[PDB]
């Protein structure tokens, strides 16, 4: 089976330019490619984290294979959810994906100014 | 055995026992408790669903935070100053009795799905 090329948008707004094996899901191309992108792939694709996910362009997203519950699930819980969206670790490399370019999204943590007052309730000392 | 309660995400409060040692994960997920997607990398220190708020005493005198659970637990969606992993929190005698309550989700905050774009450009200045 052959390879195809696939251009990574990372957080930095860097373009990383990578080869994967058609067949391989984004997850695999990025591991197995050791790309620079921090905290990508947590629960290393059993579909438990949002950390795999990514932007697709318009018409590579229209021909994604359909999107399971269980991906829906995970996928929800994405920062950033776009409608353009998929968790990288579902989707497999096909020949038609040759040069496309995916975009790495910023996390909670990069968007987050501050830390929340955290708060177990609203209730006042004096009645509780 | 010891009681914890947990303020769900609707408002209500959950009370159940646990053994000592086990995690808030196990806790939650031994008794059932209805809270929707809690601990779904099954306490692996993968993902954050397990995210749970503390009161100010019990949260101070916890286990020192490691590495692998703050990378995670910034990936916390509301992260507090009182917050961390339930699957890394285990019970014990001291406990009893405390409360701890679950955040909502990105997705309970969520008011609409953005438009997706792979980049953006101000031909304005071609
Ligand atoms: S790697 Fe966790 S869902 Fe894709
Ligand atoms: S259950 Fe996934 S990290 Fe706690
Ligand atoms: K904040
Ligand atoms: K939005």
């Amino acid at each position: 089976e052959d390879k195809i090329t696939v251009h990574f948008i990372n957080r930095d707004g860097e373009t990383l330019t990578t080869k994967g094996k058609v067949g391989d899901s984004l997850l695999d191309v990025v591991v197995e490619n050791n790309l620079d992108i921090d905290g990508f792939g947590a629960c290393e694709g059993t579909l438990a984290c949002s950390t795999c996910h990514l932007i697709f362009e318009d018409h590579i997203y229209e021909k994604l294979d359909a999107i399971t519950d269980e991906e829906n699930d995970m996928l929800d819980l994405a920062y950033g959810l776009t409608d353009r969206s998929r968790l990288g670790c579902q989707i497999c490399l096909t020949k038609s994906m040759d040069n496309m370019t995916v975009r790495v999204p910023e996390t909670v943590a990069d968007a987050r100014q501050s830390i929340d007052v955290g708060k177990t309730s609203a209730e006042n000392l004096y009645f509780q």
